[PDB]
């Protein structure tokens, strides 16, 4: 179960998805309501 190959089959794609998209756009706003 090696992940450090798992992680060298495509770290900008999930690199992509953890955000710009709503993620940390959803995230960073969240605090601009703050409610």
């Amino acid at each position: 179960k090696k992940w450090g190959w798992l992680a060298w089959v495509d770290p900008a794609y999930e690199f992509i998805k953890g955000f710009g998209k709503g993620a940390i756009k959803e995230g960073n706003k969240d605090k601009w309501k703050n409610i």
